[PDB]
């Protein structure tokens, strides 16, 4: 698993689940194709997302929709969506865990790069 | 202003100047339409982007260009930006501030909305 | 102000309004001394609370009584409050600018440290 | 395990390995006696702090030497430690995960706490 996304409420102090996640490589035009998605699970993770093949160096957009989230629990909520961009870079074995703390007004997104 | 955008270095213990910013608003025909940008300031603060006329109701994106800040300062942070999409002004004229707290591998952002 | 401190409110996108903030230093003996206190306004602001000759060097909390705060908007948050604690002054006379996102399950604190 | 503390690094991208944690509870005289202790893993987790015998209803204080953990990195850090500090409350069965989130000039922290 070389890319996690694990989303967290800041509101109820608990996993996010079943939130929509989508993931999209950006190609030589400069646009978005899509890559992978799912829905966190129970405990607000998603894996599964890639395969080290697949999952090659380049620049990724993890979009997280946040405001389907919010307004499931009656919450308004400001932003359309969360969106996490970043490059994937070859430097030694590495996986990439995106983590996102929900509140309606803010996120906080951070990423844990390790080599198993 | 309608539109103000706020960036704090949580490395440095500092405004974040010289940041550029870039927002952008849905057009029509679902792209993103050059909006207003600027850079931020010595206070970490960006002001003047828009003005109530033309900050109308729609889907904005404020592109905060934090790679290029970052490794300015010789760190080889993991974002290329932090990116805020939002809702504006749909119930009518608001002000917007959009800060953001910026570390290597972390950002936060919140969004302050008043009703002038 | 040497001492400064701003709160906001990630479930509103608002500032937190009339949040009580106590501060203390440090003592010879080990123990809190009070310091300063007071309430936030409507800006979400806190002014006033010291002054360049009072704020000596020594080890400072502050601490933000968050719950109060929460349980007043109708929610059972998880924290009792929001501490703050840092050495201050211990290469001379600082201005500092304590700020803090609240949510009902997490907080972010961050200060920005200036020279005059 | 009712306590689990993570505690991640936001400059490097990293769990925040062998930082010392100590917990205290509050005792009838408003004091912090001590409760358990230890450090973080090569994960930035620490387990094993408490037994939900022992783990009883009460004022907890999480105590997390950031400053420490700073300077063993060569950076200048502004906080003395992160510090948390919530209610126990039993509402049927629950397990509490304090995550705090560092970077040299702030912190946020969130606490996830659900029912297996």
């Amino acid at each position: 698993c070389p890319l996690m996304v694990k989303v967290l409420d800041a509101v109820r102090g608990s996993p996010a689940i079943n939130v929509a996640v989508h993931v999209f490589r950006k190609a030589a035009d400069d646009t978005w194709e899509p890559f992978a998605s799912g829905k966190t699970s129970e405990s607000g993770e998603l894996h599964g997302l890639t395969t080290e093949e697949e999952f090659v160096e380049g620049i990724y957009k993890v979009e997280i929709d946040t405001k389907s989230y919010w307004k499931a629990l009656g919450i308004s909520p400001f932003h359309e969506h969360a969106e996490v961009v970043f490059t994937a870079n070859d430097s030694g074995p590495r996986r990439y865990t995106i983590a996102a703390l929900l509140s309606p007004y803010s996120y906080s997104t951070m990423a844990v790069v390790t080599n198993p």
